[PDB]
Parts: C-alpha cells; structure tokens; sequence
C-alpha cells in the first residue's frame, strides 16, 4: 500500500477528532495527494490548522454542502481542473437533528427523516456520479457507516434508517459502477468520540459496553478507520466491492 | 380465526394489488376490514372489489401518505367510525419510472427523496397514528422486496427505499415493543401488479424465479395474504422486527 | 386448522421441552401426532404427557439420530403404522457440558463432531427418510438459536453446530423444493428447558432479554408452537429456506 | 503494508494454482518469513519447486494432516522451536468426497458430512489453539471460505454446510481469542480454477455467471486473495475481527 501518485478527495473533516482526519493522516503518510471538502467555514479554519501536521505541500480545499446539487457538481468539476483525475473519494458525512437522536423513533417528523436521508445517504449517490467523471480509468469510493444501519440500536433512531439506506446505496452503486472499474464500499466504524457523537443519546454508555463486551475488549480510533480506508482505497482491495468492513473490535459479530 | 378483529389495509389499487390478496384472506378469516386509498380510481375499484368480500359495510378513507394531516385525520376518523384496531397492513410504495431502469448513479435528489417519503417514512407516521387505536397492542406489517437486501438490476432507487423500510421496521419494533405493538415485514417475491409494470426488467425476473427458486414456481397475492394473516394474528405473538420472505425460497440461494 | 394432517415430532424429553409446546399447539389444531424419543425416561414422560392431549392413540418410536439404522427403520415403521405424513418438527440437539462454557478454542475434536452429528447432520438424514412419507409435499421445521448467527458467550460448540444446522436448512430447502417439501427453522429465544440447564450463563441471557429485547419479556414453548403451526401448514406456502425468530425481537437489535 | 520481521504459517498449498500460493507470493513480496504446511508428499514436492520463485532464503516445510491432533500439536511445537514466535496463520484447507459435491444434498452420508466438517471447519479451532502458544503478543488468523456457506449454491452441497460451520468457527474464535489480541477473520473467495475446484459439480458454469453478473464483470484470482490476506494479517486491519471479507467481484452483494 504505497500511495505516491494517488490523489483522494476526503469529504467531512470538521476538526482533529473527525474520522476523516484519521483517514487523512494515514493516506498522507502513505504518500497520497489529498483534496478536502468542507461545509462550515469553521471546518475550513480547522483544515488550515491541521494541514500543518500533514506532508501535503498544497492546501486543496473546497466548500461543498452536499444538500446542493450545484455545489457538488461545481465542486468536483473545479477539483478536476485544479488536480486533474482522482483515484478515489472518502465520504465521511452524516447529519440529523438532535431531537431525532434520542427518545422515540415513532415520533420522528417527515422533515427530520428526509433531512438525514438527504445528507447521509443521497449525498453519496450524487458524489459518485460527479466523482466518476474524474475516474475514467476506475477508482475507489468508501463511505462511513455504523452498525445501527444493520440492527436497531436504541437512540440512533433516524440515523440508523439513513445508514441502512446508505449501506444499500453502496451496494447499488457498486453494481452500477463496477463495469467502469469503480469499486464502492463501506467502513462500519465502532463508536469514536467526535463532535457529531456528542449529539447522540447514550453514546457514552455504548463506548463502555464495547470495552466490556467486544472481542478485543477495547474501542477503536480514527487512525484505525484510516488504515482500513487505505486498504479499501488502494489496489490491495482490487477484487472487493459492495462490501462493508466493520472496524469495531469485533462487536458486530457477537450478541 | 379473526372475528372481532379489525385491520386497516392501505394500498389496494385493483384486483391484482398485493393488498387485495391480504384482504381476501383476512376477510375469509372473519376479520372486519377498513381500507385506505390514494387515487379516486382506487375508491371506484375498491367499491366493486368489496362485492367479492364478506364485509357488511364499506369503510373507505382517502389517505395520501405524503400528507401528515391526511394520515392523522384519516386514522382519527377510522377510530371515530370503527373503534380500536388490531393492526395495519402497509402495502404502499412509489418511485418515478425513469428511476426503475438505467443507471442508479443517475438518480435525482427529488426522485430519491420521493421514494423514501412514500415507501419508507410513511410507515413511521402510520405507526405513530395507528398506535392511538391500539391501546392494548397490535400488529403492523409492511411489504418489502429482496432488492432492499441485495442490489438487483433496475430496482435501483426502490432498493435503497426498501433497505430504508426494512430498518424502519426494526426501529419501530424496538420503539413500539413495550406497547405490545409488533412490526414486521413480508418480503414478497415478484407478482404481476399495476406497479410491477413500471419496473425495468420485471418479466425476466419472474421467469428466473421459476427456473432457479427452490419451489421452482412464482408466488401470488393470496400467499402474501396468508403470511399476513399469521403476522397480524396471535399465532405470531413472539415475533417482531422480523422480515419473512414469501418468495419460493429465492432469498436463500445464490 | 390441521385435521387430517399428520406430523412427526422429534425430541420431547418432558413437559418443558420446546417440542411439547409444538405438540400442544398442533394437537389443539386437530393434527394427528407421532413422537420420537431417545431415552427410556423420555418415553415415560411422553406416555404421561399424552394424557394432556387429544391424541386418541400413542404413536411413540425410539429414534436415536446417531444411528442411520434407527432413523431409517423408525420412519419406515411410522409409514407402515400411519401412512403418509405432512411434516416433521425437529427439536434435537446435544453437546457435552464442558463445551457450553469456558474457551471455545479448547473444544475437542470428538466434542465438536458429536455436536454436528446430533444437532445438524441428523436433520439431513431425517429429511431423506421422511421425504419417502411425503410423496405429495410437506413441511420440515428445525429449532435453532441466534448463537448460530452470532458468537454468544458460552454457547461455543453449539453455535457452530447451529450455523451448520441453519445452512442445512437452506440446502435441504433447495434440494427438496422441486418435490414440494418446504424446509425452515425457528430461532427460539431462551426458554427454561432440561438442556438449557447445561449451558453456561443461561439465567444471565434470560434476564437480558427482559431488559433489552423489543417486547421486554421472554417467550415460551407455546409461542414457538404457534409459529411451528404456521410453518407446518399451508399458511406458509411459498416460504422455504427461512429462519423465523421467535425471540421477542432480540435478533433485530444491538 | 511491510512485513519484515513478521513470520507467517501458510497451510494448504498443493501446487502453483492453490489460493494459498497467491497468499504466499504476496506475503513473500512484502518481506515476511514464511513457514509452509502440507499433507501429501506431492504437495511438499510442489512446495519445494515453488520456493525458487520466492524470496524466502530458507525452506520451512511441515507435514500436517489436520485430521490428527498429534500432527497439529507437534507441527506447531516444532515450528516454534525452529523459527520462534509467529505473527499469524493462513488457513487454506478444505476437503469433501467427490460423491457429495453434486446431485442431491439430502443424500449426503453421515461419514461424508462429518469428514467435511472435521477437515474444513474443526481444523481451524485446533490450529488456532496450537498457534496461540506462538503468539504471546497477539497475531492474526485467516481462513478461506466461499459464498455457498451463506446461501444454498447448487452442487456445493456438503461443503456449503461445512463453510457455514467454518464461518461460525471464525466468530466464536474471534470472541474467544480477542482478549489475547488474536484477530480471526475469513476471506470469502470467488471461484478460482484450482485442483480442488476440479471436483466441484458445475464450477465452470459459475465462473461464467460471475463474469456476466458480478459488479466488476470479471473473475478474481489467487493474488487478489493474497492481497486481502496481507491486509488481514498485518496491522492495517487492527480493529477488524470476526469479519468475512468477500473477494468476489461484488457478487455476494447482488441477487
Ligand atoms: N464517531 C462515530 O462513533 C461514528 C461511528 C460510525 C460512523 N460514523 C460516521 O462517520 C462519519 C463522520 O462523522 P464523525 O463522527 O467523524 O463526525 P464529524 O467529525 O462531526 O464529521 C461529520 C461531518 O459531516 C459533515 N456534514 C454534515 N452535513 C453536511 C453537509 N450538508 N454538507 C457537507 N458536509 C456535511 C460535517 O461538515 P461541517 O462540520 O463542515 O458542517 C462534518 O465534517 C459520519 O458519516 C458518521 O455517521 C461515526
Ligand atoms: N408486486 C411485486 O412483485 C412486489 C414484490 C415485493 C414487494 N412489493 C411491494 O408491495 C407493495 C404493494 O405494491 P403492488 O405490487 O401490490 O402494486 P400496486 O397494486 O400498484 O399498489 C401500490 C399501492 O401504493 C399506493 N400508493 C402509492 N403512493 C401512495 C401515496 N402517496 N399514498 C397512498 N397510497 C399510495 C398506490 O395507490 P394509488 O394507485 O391509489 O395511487 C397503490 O395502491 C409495494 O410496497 C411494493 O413495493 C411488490
Ligand atoms: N431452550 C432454549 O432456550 C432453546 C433456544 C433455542 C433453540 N433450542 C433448541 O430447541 C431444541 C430442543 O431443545 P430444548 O431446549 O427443548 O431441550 P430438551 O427438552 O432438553 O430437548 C432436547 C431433545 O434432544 C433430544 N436428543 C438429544 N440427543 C439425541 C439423540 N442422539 N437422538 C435423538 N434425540 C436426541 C433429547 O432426547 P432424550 O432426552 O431422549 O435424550 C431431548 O428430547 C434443540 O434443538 C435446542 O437446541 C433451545
Ligand atoms: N478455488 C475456489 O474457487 C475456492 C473458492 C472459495 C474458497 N475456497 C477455499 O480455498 C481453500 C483452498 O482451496 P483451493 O481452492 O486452493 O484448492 P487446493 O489448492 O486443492 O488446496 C486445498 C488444500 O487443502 C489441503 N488439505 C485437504 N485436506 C487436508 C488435510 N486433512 N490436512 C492438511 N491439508 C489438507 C490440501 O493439501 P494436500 O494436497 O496435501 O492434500 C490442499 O493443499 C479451501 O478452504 C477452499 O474451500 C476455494
Ligand atoms: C446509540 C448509538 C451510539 C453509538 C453511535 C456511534 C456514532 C457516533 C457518531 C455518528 O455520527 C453522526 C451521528 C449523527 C449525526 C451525524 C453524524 N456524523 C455515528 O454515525 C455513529
Ligand atoms: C428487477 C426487479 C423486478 C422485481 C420487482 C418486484 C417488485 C414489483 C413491484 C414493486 O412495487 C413497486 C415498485 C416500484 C414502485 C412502486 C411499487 N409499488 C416492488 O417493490 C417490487
Ligand atoms: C449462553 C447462551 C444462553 C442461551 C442458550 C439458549 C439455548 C438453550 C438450550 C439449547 O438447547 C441445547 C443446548 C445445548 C445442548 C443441547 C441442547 N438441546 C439451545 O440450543 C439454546
Ligand atoms: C457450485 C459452486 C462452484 C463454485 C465453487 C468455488 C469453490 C471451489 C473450490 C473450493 O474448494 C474446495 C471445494 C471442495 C472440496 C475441497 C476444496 N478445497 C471451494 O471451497 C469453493
Ligand atoms: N445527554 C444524554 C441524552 C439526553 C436525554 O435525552 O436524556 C446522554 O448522552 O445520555
Ligand atoms: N437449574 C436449576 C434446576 C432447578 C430444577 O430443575 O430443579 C438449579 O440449578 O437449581
Ligand atoms: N452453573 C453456573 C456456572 C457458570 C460456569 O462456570 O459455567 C452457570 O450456569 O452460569
Ligand atoms: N464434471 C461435471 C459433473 C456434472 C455433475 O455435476 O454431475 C461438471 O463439473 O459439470
Ligand atoms: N499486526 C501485527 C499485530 C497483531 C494484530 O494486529 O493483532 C501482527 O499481525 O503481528
């Protein structure tokens, strides 16, 4: 897994604790050129500060709010003009309203339900469609999911149904883009202390249950999602598509 | 035996609807049935199809599941008219036709979100409203397709809406379980219906089922109805969060 | 309604066996019932338990499923005595107690193979022999546990046997499907039985079900019985190679 | 990856086309010390000739029939004494009688059935038990499976039920050895032309179906399984255990 002469777009860094910064440090250390997308100007300010830890000689930064077709379309097109063709996209983007990450799922509003779908699942479909234009030789696209996608986890609620939708999105994109040699896959990460994790009810007690109950008896971190991302995004994983790799101390496998 | 049971059946359009197969089976088991419909033609179709059933009266409500208010008022009127219900059969899905053929990666945001709204979110607001009519518990069944579990050619945006539906069922089962409301899905094999005409490559898939599925034949609406009767009755009292494939065994092979 | 149906039920040891749950329900629905047992003690228990059923006669056959000869002769004798049958409920498993606690990685070879033989292989041979007694179709159900789908502390050698049993169901479904023989599984939640007493950590699991599973209660043998009746009747036509969890929704959550 | 100063045991090379030789070329390229185990004297012969293609400076070959506890126990003890501690095991071993790999599964004999379980699933348990003693610090164990363990595949019959058992074995071993920092996983390989594959009914038909239907529209090869093995056997997959990674052109993800 030497990645010199590769270029990857990383979507969804907000600060030093983001899962996408884990990916970024791993890829950067393997020699990749990196392009970052963000939403909030605060995330750009964090990226400028974090970029000083990386070996990248150039800040390639683009504001993409994935709710806007125009911004995705113009964002990727612009990326293609500044760096030319890419080898892969790491997608690390989800959002739901805090009301909807606690209490009763049956009480979820239409607008909350569709908001999480839009940002957390559809963004992947239109990103694949646009990033595909920069991968005429093929490449690799990886999104971040959680076990809540496969089973009902108390409190994860509307996000779990968005992650179900995302994981199917990965399977349908993989079938669609396979003949173009673009592999599509998901990493199912265990709980990691990030900014978004702060909004999820019961997150702390899940972290503890992982330590007690998961095969490795410990929580995973961002760099460990990064290591698996490096695998998924490179030729080491050349025959692998439509797959979901749980980076979660084995927790998915037990009951 | 379903006498003194009352069930709301959403999503009959014509004689071929999966929901009419459920209706005949419940009706034949002695249940009292209430029906919900979107289009005017389905009311008309319904009024004529009801002559085949045993129902001594025609309890019909127009509900478009895209409107909260219609679902809310609908179920409020059902309560006022009929009393407490024992369950809900949800047989509703939609996507635009261009989205059911060609490249999934080309799906529009509108088309993607439409399908989620009608095909997945609707179960959630239905379950919320119907719960008010089930104070001593009941049973909610939704209809899905193997396409929510695996990427099936052409099924595209509906596959991702079904994956969403199937998780919606799990989260509702967890949430509503303490109220003794069970929520399950029937994953139906391919059956010729109004909507089935709209899915790219449906005929080819029909034939593959007979060639390749363990039972070597296709299923029909009455077979979905029979498993609905199970899920909606006390025979399934211990079962919730489940997805039962009524598909000649096709899910189990590869 | 199962009048004029005949089912073989394998693996009743006493009044708490899951298979007795199945028996009561089928008996209540009018089925003619044949029983198989291994231990002397289990026949005695069976003779007493029949006084609770409407079975007008006692059809008891000793079959140790470790013996090909006993399964072949047992089923051939059942055919001479009652004619064609409509299906088989398989409620048989076994492992040595030291393989239901401690470290899985320390399982012996004979212990591993013993559990496979009795708990999984036995279905293949029963299905072969019983096929002979169903020229017209039927239904075969085996009993499994969620520890065949996930690693569950202590369940150890039996979980690997259940993984193998649930695959056995799928291959039998595929093989016997053209013959109109359906093959399915019930994945039952924990239930206090004689066998359950030898599994490390059983009470802990039973209690976690009440706290964590969607229905927040445990299931019992009669609820297994009820889903068994569905899977063994025409209500489940079109369903084969399936695993239905009767476990209060525990399988759907994490 | 980079595997210098790592030592791996590879079980189940028969000839140049064995999946396990794919695994060996990739690890050897990456700097690992390799120890090889075989059953037939013919496999040892092949092994000795295939070693000239490899960078290994030293042949470490051990006869182990996994039907015998003593050969497993003694084999690993001797490996122990000869090379010191090891970093993981690649398990590439299965067997079923020809009788049982075609026609009707319901006709499978008890002896055929238990034979497939004993060699194809139990072997992993005892290997893991014996290999653990050589991994005081942790390590990684990988077994090779096939999609017919998750779904009924026509003709794969008794071996399907053995692969189910194997895939459960991997989860139960992951739960058990996790606290020792030993990870255990499976690679679900797509159809590959091997000695053993010649005895499976309908194998050519499936090859063709993969090319027509699988997302990547092509079959995979031994090196592609090797490359995912290097991922699983190395630190890149820290955090991953009890997992099954399909190297099969996305075929598992579609219906
Ligand atoms: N932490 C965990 O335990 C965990 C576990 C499993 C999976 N995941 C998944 O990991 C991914 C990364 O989340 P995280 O935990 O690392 O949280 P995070 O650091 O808060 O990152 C989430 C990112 O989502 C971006 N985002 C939200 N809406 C967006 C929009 N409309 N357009 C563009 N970007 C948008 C945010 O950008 P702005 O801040 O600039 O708005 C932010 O950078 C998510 O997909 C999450 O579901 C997290
Ligand atoms: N047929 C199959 O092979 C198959 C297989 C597996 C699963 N399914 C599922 O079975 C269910 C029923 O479909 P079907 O095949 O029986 O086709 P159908 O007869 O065309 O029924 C679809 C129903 O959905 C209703 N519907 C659509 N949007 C609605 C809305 N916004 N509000 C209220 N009702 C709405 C339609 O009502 P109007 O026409 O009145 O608008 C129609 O009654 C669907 O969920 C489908 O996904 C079908
Ligand atoms: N209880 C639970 O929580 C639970 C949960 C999930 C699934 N299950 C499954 O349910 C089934 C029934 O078990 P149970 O809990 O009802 O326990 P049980 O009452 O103790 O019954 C187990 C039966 O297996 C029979 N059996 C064992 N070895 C046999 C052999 N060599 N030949 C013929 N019969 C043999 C026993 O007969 P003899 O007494 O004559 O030896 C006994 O009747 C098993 O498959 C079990 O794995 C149980
Ligand atoms: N080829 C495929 O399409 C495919 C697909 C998915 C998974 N797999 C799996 O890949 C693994 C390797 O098989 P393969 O396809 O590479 O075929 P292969 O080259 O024939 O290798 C199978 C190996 O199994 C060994 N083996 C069998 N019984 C043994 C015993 N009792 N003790 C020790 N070794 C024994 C054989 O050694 P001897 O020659 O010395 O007897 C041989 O080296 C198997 O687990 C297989 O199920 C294969
Ligand atoms: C009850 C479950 C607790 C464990 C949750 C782990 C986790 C933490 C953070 C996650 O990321 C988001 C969650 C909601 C909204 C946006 C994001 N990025 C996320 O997707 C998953
Ligand atoms: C290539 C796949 C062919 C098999 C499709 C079977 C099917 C048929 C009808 C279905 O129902 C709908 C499909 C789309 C839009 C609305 C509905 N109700 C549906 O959800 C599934
Ligand atoms: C640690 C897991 C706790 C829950 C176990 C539930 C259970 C209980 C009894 C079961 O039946 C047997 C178990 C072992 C040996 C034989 C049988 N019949 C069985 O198969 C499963
Ligand atoms: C009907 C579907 C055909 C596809 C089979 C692919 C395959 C090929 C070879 C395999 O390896 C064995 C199979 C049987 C016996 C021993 C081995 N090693 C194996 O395990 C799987
Ligand atoms: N802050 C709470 C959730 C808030 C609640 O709804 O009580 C937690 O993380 O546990
Ligand atoms: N498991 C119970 C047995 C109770 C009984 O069967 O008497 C105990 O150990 O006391
Ligand atoms: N009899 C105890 C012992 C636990 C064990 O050591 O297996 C139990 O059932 O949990
Ligand atoms: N050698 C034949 C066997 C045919 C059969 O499965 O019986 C094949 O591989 O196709
Ligand atoms: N990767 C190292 C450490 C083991 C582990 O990843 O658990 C090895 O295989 O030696």
């Amino acid at each position: 897994v030497n990645l010199e002469n590769k270029t990857y777009v990383i979507m969804g860094i907000a600060n030093k604790r983001s899962i996408a910064f884990g990916v970024a440090k791993v890829l950067d250390q393997l020699g990749a050129k990196l392009v970052f997308t963000y939403r909030k100007e605060r995330s750009r300010k964090e990226l400028e500060k974090l970029l000083e830890q990386l070996n990248q000689p150039e800040a390639h930064l683009y504001q993409i709010d994935v709710q806007s077709d125009e911004e995705v379309i113009n964002g990727f097109e612009q990326i293609g003009k500044d760096v030319g063709n890419i080898d892969g996209v790491y997608h690390s983007i989800a959002f739901a309203n805090m009301e909807d990450l606690r209490g009763r799922f049956s009480e979820t509003s239409r607008e909350g339900f569709l908001l999480a779908q839009d940002i957390s699942s559809y963004s992947l479909t239109i990103v694949a469609h646009e990033a595909k234009k920069l991968m005429p030789e093929g490449g690799s696209i990886v999104a971040t999911t959680y076990l809540g996608g496969e089973f009902a986890v108390q409190n994860y609620n509307v996000m779990g149904v968005a992650k179900a939708s995302l994981e199917a999105n990965v399977k349908y994109l993989a079938l669609d883009l396979g003949p173009d040699n673009i592999r599509v896959n998901a990493i199912s990460a265990g709980p990691i202390r990030t900014l978004s994790a702060k909004g999820v009810g019961g997150f702390n007690t899940i972290l503890k249950e992982i330590e007690e109950r998961a095969p490795l008896k410990r929580n995973v971190d961002q760099v460990e999602v990064g290591k698996t991302a490096a695998y998924l995004l490179s030729d080491l994983s050349s025959g692998v598509t439509g797959e979901n790799i749980h980076v979660d101390s084995g927790f998915h496998a037990i009951k």
